[PDB]
């Protein structure tokens, strides 16, 4: 585990990480897809080898000894606003598991389903919440990562807000 356990956040590509390993931002079928998973592919290429998962679940590959964890969020387009708040908790609960799982002391992370698969919606807030929610009972740093500046401050002030 870390020392003192902390939540932080950065706006810059996931794919520069300093954490012990990342999570990726997967669509079901194992492909290269957009944004953070297209990032992912160009740097970690040889983690796509059987990363098929279903929705509200996660899957680690080892890209070398560094572990990426793709976690499918629900595609807000194509499942009720119920099922797809059920489906990105359950999504991120899996994470945990896994970060718990590989014993690393850090983990960089994108907000799940607030891009592409955001149903044309601000996400922001659920999908940071259901991260807290997950995350809150592991040892591991948690860097989170953005692209957007006013994210960046809104994320960074709900960090602040807790502590
Ligand atoms: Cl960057
Ligand atoms: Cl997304
Ligand atoms: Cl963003």
């Amino acid at each position: 585990g870390a020392m003192a356990p902390s939540y932080r956040v950065k706006r810059m590509d996931i794919a520069k990480n300093d954490e012990e390993c990342v999570v990726n931002a997967a669509n079901p079928r194992g492909l290269p897809g957009d944004g953070v998973c297209k990032a992912v592919y160009k740097k970690w290429p040889e983690s796509f080898k059987n990363s098929a998962t279903p929705v509200g679940t996660a899957k680690t590959v080892m890209c070398g000894t560094y572990p990426v964890i793709h976690a499918v969020g629900p595609n807000f387009s194509n499942y009720t606003e119920s099922e797809g708040d059920r489906e990105l908790a359950a999504a991120y609960r899996e994470v945990a598991k896994e970060v718990t799982r590989l014993g690393v002391n850090s983990v960089a992370i994108p907000l799940l389903s607030t891009g592409v698969y955001s149903g044309g919606k601000d996400r922001l807030t659920q999908s940071l919440n259901h991260l807290f929610t997950a995350m809150d009972s592991t040892d591991a740093d948690v860097v989170i990562y953005c692209r957007d500046k006013e994210w960046e401050k809104k994320i960074s002030e709900a960090i602040q807000m807790r502590t």
